[PDB]
């Protein structure tokens, strides 16, 4: 049932005016991820009650009012709470057709930005500009260099930060080239790349978990912990849009990134304090101490057809290349070399078309080998965040009742089962926070460099041809090679 | 379903004193959930010997003692055939001609059986008032024990096994010519309980609580005892015993020698019980300064009457129905950690729990944070948590306490069995793992007698409470002293 | 003489400029560091030393081999060198307030440079002030003013020495006073400890060897002290010391270093920010001295008459409260030292001249028991540079009975080297440009905010000041408030 | 210069009379090792005024006299010092040629016990009888069968304690065989089973230096220990004396025993007490958990003659077999399968012929990897048994100077160089402490058995030629192949 929105919009917020601009308004992530988060914000409160929001694409708009109705109202999730607030945020969008190169359409965009800025009846004057740059990789410099250029405030008038998506580069040099494309256009602290796994509630927890509890404290490093594996799984291909994903792979779309951000939270020492520069140099830190993964040490896979039929085979794809070894399925065997890790196996998991959708953390501590042996088995830290988010300790316990055994139980906490909270989506988080100027969950220049040293020397041997990519049912649990593989490299399963 | 060792030759349980409240409200209905379990063989003989001198025997299986099985719903029609197992037999515990009359009878059963071996196992249930324990077990030994390689006989005994060390000693003393100490069951019944069955496993099983399990990670232990009920009707006996000797000294001690010993070298009784020995040879005396004690008085409406109200208590008593003890073990281990043991009649709950209290991450986290707590409820609700800090769910970076739970009457299906089926079943299979060594019993002793006998001097300070409250406010106030931080 | 300069020194001039020549600091400790990193090889041979001072002496020459020269030490080895080294000396008089007098120093090292045969064209200047505190502002507003060298044309760093304030606000004040004349980069700090052969060692015992490393916290370590002990008392410069105490003089910047190196986390590298960065942390997270966890002590006369008493010095005014002894328990608040009782004490007039550190481990209560006392780990920074480790084992022979014993490494004993005053390191990392071994500005505030509660409770009048003879070990209440702290002798 | 003997004999002692049987004294382990002992012991005033030290052998004398001045007074070591006790000590010396297997003969030996017993001055009537049992293993049995069927004392007047000598068994089935051919003749208490190694200085330290210490309690596991290594090397071969070799090898003689006993007192438990059946306990448990030695984690030799041909090779001795594959070096790998010790590695070295003798334990631990690196390396414990005690922790330092750079030191002790002591003989302390019946130094029926159970898979595959024996030139450090092992094994070198 339909109820009043507050006027919680944040202090650093209300005595200026907002203006976010959507750049790639048109955009497959804008209409599915931003627009929707956005009204969730905006239905919480979180937003002031006269923010600007402005889509700016190439994309020719017959009807801005059909758009935002049909299209975008109809990725919008709770409706049956918030579906009389659609017309109202929905009042608060404006459209604009621009090219991504041209220096005019530039100037027109400031020039909608002045004006929506001189209409706020707010204490002080100016504004702050937030751009989400939901844009195609070959237009990003181009955009960059002409919002940099003029679309930027007046100094001491307001701040403008710039939201940044993903691909950021193919490797280390594309990378490098890139930062540096975008080192003299603006300062690392209005950069604000995102990476939506750092806005996960599970994700989110990591560093309180570790950091705010002797029990995990005391227990996180190779003295009692054996192995540590993270999974995504996922049941979904890559068809329709499947030659977008052959150049990429799931190492550069999912390992290097949103696990490589679970790798540093994980391993990463204590902060100084919670500040945003503190915890971001302990991820750095960790980072320049992984050794880059080795093709030795791991198995790659690229999905068939179903054994039905229903899913089709990844080569099916008409915008797949003919005869293409692009791995939809990765396993890896990582070492962080420091006096915290060192002997502990990293597993990191990632494919498509697999048996279950799946993201966890699996924290597996040594064998008590005695006077238990064979009746007892490796306790386990899991963290599993989708599709149920719950936390749980996986022990050795005697066997309820007049039987003198042992059986393995769980220490459980389930957040659907303990908690009464709409949990919000990574985006509302990551908006939020970027708004409230924490740079604490985006990803910072040399905490990207670290990552993709990690994965280079592998991601060019698997492009020379070096790596073998083994093929899999769609909807299977993957190559066969993968379980030996992670069996070898020192989990042991339950 | 019976051990293979029990099916061979014949089984005589005899319950000495069988008239008396223990023996109906929890010997009998144990021996009937093992008959139901099919755990006892179904020619058991189950012989009743106490000083009453009943007429109607089946009149008295049929109505008082049936009226204390409990799974009647399920498995009550086995009522009958198991009271069919079950004989009575009026005796006296001093003399001869009672225990020969014993023997006589046992023998008689023993040659009825169709198995394999035609000897006997006997195991004698001693559930007696103390002045008459010695009488007995001189009497059981002199002329009621099966004869050599012909089958086993096994003495369960029953609390109290004396006031102080010298009354204790003087008992095993007595003991020690009529049987060998394998022979003996020294029964504590916490033993049996299914949360304190389970230390052993969740101590040394898991490398989460193995490594956790020292001085440098903990920094509070507490072992807490609640009951709302008071000494109902029965002041007289309580006021000789206290509760330091009634529920600290051996139920919650127990549970202090597994939460605190070292890993045993094997999971055989020995190993265990040297290892429960060893750590209570450890502990500190208990001092008269660093403990609380309390009688319960009159409810604040009225409802419970004060212990004092009781006719059955002497004039002007300072028996302590109420005690909160700091205790410190001497090891390396255990180095600095404070131990608080508490016990109480005519409280605000039921509660038998076990807390661990971890050190506190001092950075990053600060007052947004507090003290991890491994929680073991041994009841009301058989559960088992660990209290940590998590981020508060939702668009909001702050802190909150949460519990990784388990709730054994939630995730299992299980109808638990009661503490006297275990030891029982542990007795007839030769285990004594659960059961109190001589030296384990005199060990537990030099720990309360000092403190015993300084209350006893009237030289510790016993404070009044209201029955239904938490106790003396001294109390709360000691344990934040002792270590413990509060929420 | 070797060419071991370092090859940035080199290409440009080289001019040490030190301000206060004249001072007792600058002959007894600066100008025999700059001969022997002459000797040494580590300076350029064409080096401009130029003494600055407000001494208005006639023959520079004498003062030079007679005064300077005295003070020089391997003169067995290096005497010889004597004359080359002080042709590189020129002495100047002028004022610590004048513009015209820094002008006319701005003036010589302009001369001195355009004198220089190498590359480049500038030249390097590094300038040490050996000055009274109440010159010091005047001073680098001076030489800030006009007497740095052009831009790209050469460094300009400056050595820095204490007194660095008398509490938190007034050393605040000072470093306020400094930041808009130079970047903090070229400001450098000194205290003499962190140039001290067994100071420089700590970061490797603790973080180079996983034996240390494991033990350093407080599972393993029950009581960490740290002393100084001094046979000497004020002896003529008593009314010099009235005014700082031993708490201002040794135990805040001395002792809190010591205390720095001994408590800090694993350094990210071994760089200098890298590693000073470690040192404000654990500094941070010091709780503040209490006057009620501290013992104080005042000189009288030695037993038999040969030191006098403290107050029987004319510069010391009559009633003076001041300590010459101080023993304190500081607490360090984070999970590594938490529970762990940190017993800092110095003091003047004692029984023996001590510099050292003990890590005091935890019993092993069980097999051994009284068989048995706490392990040590002890550091001896002088009279004998040492390190050796206190353990129990058998008496040897036909006997089983333990002993104490130890497992020694003594510095003179194993190594020929005859090791560099704490002058040479720290000059030496000021040309290196390594200013890893020099207070940071907020390293310096982070030590003064742990003693200024307690300092201002002793200013007030709040905490007693105990009497003890010259000579003797101090109070008797120190020993004992040293035993109820957390630490145990045999 | 000479000086009165004290009367320094235990009070336990004194009471009642002492009679020393050496069965073997024609032996050359007791005029080279059980009389020397004697006579230090004697000097020391530990044995009382009137022992009767009784050799017992088959060897007929011609005169007992010359016997005792020349061949037993040559093996004696102070006598700077102690030369004019000689005399006197070799006075209370008694002969008695007989057979090891007929009655007749023990029954004489019974006699002149009684004898002596019945000539004692002190309070208590009957005597405490020691037996030392220096005999070739053929006749073992012969001999404890004849002492217990006539040489014991009378019930309740004095003690009968039994010295027994190595070998004991050539593997488990034969080591059992005989310990059960033991139990009806003598109880497990009256039985002294001798090892040397036992009653040596630095190993009789083991167990304070590692439980009176929390520096080395709290590093004493897997945390901190990266390798444990234990070193036998002797320059003496199998001169003149083969063919006893080439039946026991040097993981018979040397590792079962002796070095084993070195891993026990390393491995163990800390003891509930300081009382002998505690700390055997502690050493039968750990072995116990010894995983056993496997043929493939091994390395095997036997030396050829030396470089220049001083030392002939092993098969040049005429008592040596043709073809003999007798190993005179082995190098092992073992594994301790218990939560202290898991995956520690233990390397036991021992071997004839080599380029020193040496005798240490080596406690390598974990690299400390960060912020130094390559600028230093493991720590190490040193326990050097002999040529010299010393004991020494080597530590990574700055170099002393102006050079900031690091350097290797090492935190000594060293015996000679520490005390005065004129240190006993391993056969002195392990006498003595049989007189004062102290067992804690003395192998354990079951303690014996938990040794032979890690060696006698690894030795029944060598005797079946399994296993391959490398050639090394006598003076050399033994097969280039056991370098390799080691450093593959998990141990660093200096
Ligand atoms: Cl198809
Ligand atoms: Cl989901
Ligand atoms: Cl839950
Ligand atoms: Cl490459
Ligand atoms: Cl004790
Ligand atoms: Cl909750
Ligand atoms: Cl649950
Ligand atoms: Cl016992
Ligand atoms: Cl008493
Ligand atoms: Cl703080
Ligand atoms: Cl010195
Ligand atoms: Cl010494
Ligand atoms: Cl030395
Ligand atoms: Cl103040
Ligand atoms: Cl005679
Ligand atoms: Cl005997
Ligand atoms: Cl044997
Ligand atoms: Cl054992
Ligand atoms: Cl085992
Ligand atoms: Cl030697
Ligand atoms: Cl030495
Ligand atoms: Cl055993
Ligand atoms: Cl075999």
């Amino acid at each position: 049932v339909c109820e009043r929105i507050p006027d919680a919009v944040s202090p650093e917020l209300r005595s200026r005016a907002l203006t976010i601009v959507v750049l790639g308004a048109s955009g497959d992530l804008a209409k599915k991820k931003t627009f929707p988060a956005l009204f969730q914000l905006y239905c919480n409160g979180m937003l002031p009650r006269d923010v600007n929001i402005l889509g700016y694409a190439r994309s020719t708009m017959e009807d801005v009012e059909k758009w935002k109705k049909d299209t975008l109202a109809g990725f919008f999730t709770r409706l049956d709470e918030r579906g009389c607030h659609v017309g109202n945020f929905l009042r608060r969008i404006s459209y604009m057709t621009g090219s991504y190169d041209r220096d005019e359409d530039f100037a027109r965009l400031n020039e909608r930005i002045l004006r929506m800025e001189e209409a706020f009846q707010g204490p002080e004057k100016g504004g702050n500009r937030l751009f989400y740059l939901a844009l195609p990789p070959s237009v990003f410099v181009g955009v960059c260099r002409g919002l940099s250029k003029g679309a930027m405030q007046k100094p001491e008038l307001g701040w403008v930060r710039l939201i940044v998506e993903k691909p950021f580069g193919r490797d280390t040099e594309t990378s490098e080239q890139l930062s540096n494309q975008l080192k003299p256009l603006f300062n690392e602290r209005q950069v604000f790349r995102i990476d939506h796994y750092l806005g996960k509630e599970m994700v989110q927890n990591i560093i309180v978990t570790r950091f705010a509890n002797r029990v995990f404290s005391a227990l996180w490093n190779s003295n009692s912990i054996a192995c540590v594996q993270i999974t995504f799984k996922e049941k979904i291909g890559t068809e329709g849009r499947g030659g977008y994903f052959d150049s990429i792979g799931i190492i550069r779309d999912v390992i290097q990134n949103h696990l490589t951000q679970i790798l540093s939270l994980l391993t990463m020492e204590k902060p100084r304090s919670l500040s945003a520069e503190d915890i971001r140099d302990e991820k750095v830190q960790v980072l320049r101490q992984v050794v880059p993964a080795n093709p030795a040490e791991c198995v790659l896979g690229q999905y068939t057809a179903s054994a039905d039929g229903s899913t089709p085979g990844y080569l099916d794809d008409p915008s797949v290349p003919k005869g293409s070894h692009c791995p939809t399925f990765a396993v890896l065997r990582l070492h962080v070399n420091n006096d915290r890790w060192h002997g502990v196996p990293f597993i990191i998991r990632a494919g498509k078309a697999l048996e279950e959708r799946l993201l966890d953390i699996r924290i597996q501590f040594k064998d008590e080998i005695r006077p238990f042996g064979e009746s007892t088995q490796r306790n386990e830290l899991v963290i599993r965040a989708q599709p149920s988010e719950a936390m749980y300790l996986k022990l050795t316990a005697k066997t309820p009742g007049l039987l003198n055994d042992t059986h393995q139980t769980e220490l459980d906490l389930t957040y659907e089962r303990r908690y009464d909270v709409t949990l919000p989506d990574a985006y509302e988080s990551l908006i939020h926070e970027a708004l409230l100027g924490n740079s604490t969950n985006f990803v910072r220049v040399d905490e990207l460099d670290a990552a993709w040293r990690i994965y280079t020397p592998l991601l060019h041997a698997i492009d020379r041809g070096e790596v073998k990519v083994l093929p899999y049912a769609a909807g299977s649990c993957g190559p066969e090679e993968a379980q030996e593989f992670i069996r070898i490299s020192g989990y042991k399963t339950t």
